[PDB]
């Protein structure tokens, strides 16, 4: 069973990046199962709706009483050393609120890091019908 565990802000890096302390240690978070159009990829650099997906993770981040992290069932960090995370502001969580508001897809899915996909896939679907951002 997953639990949710503190963490505190450092800075919001993109839409689908942000650096936090946990357990008393920096450490930059990827969230888990999505992809928002980047602003810092590697290739492209600047996507459409990438500024976006950045400035709505930091206002739902910056702003939040309370930041929990929720690690999935299986690694818990990807290659880059980075914590594959669902975030929750205030018992939200930023990884659906992303993906409800067209401002990122549901992610190529790597099990056992899959819990959530089910919820993630229903809110895309309504993202998709109600043609939001990168939908429209």
């Amino acid at each position: 069973k997953l639990h949710k565990e503190p963490a505190t802000l450092i800075k919001a890096i993109d839409g689908d990046t942000v650096k936090l302390m946990y357990k008393g240690q920096p450490m930059t978070f990827r969230l888990l199962l999505v992809d928002t159009p980047e602003t810092k990829h590697p290739k492209k650099g600047v996507e459409k709706y990438g500024p976006e997906a950045s400035a709505f993770t930091k206002k739902m981040i910056e702003n939040a009483k309370k930041i929990e992290v929720e690690f999935d069932k299986g690694q818990r960090t990807d290659k880059y050393g980075r914590g594959l995370a669902y975030i929750y502001a205030d018992g939200k969580m930023l990884n659906e609120a992303l993906v409800r508001q067209g401002l990122a897809k549901v992610a190529y899915v790597y099990k056992p890091n899959n819990t959530h996909e089910q919820h993630l896939r229903k809110s895309e679907a309504q993202a998709k019908k109600e043609k939001l951002n990168i939908w429209s």
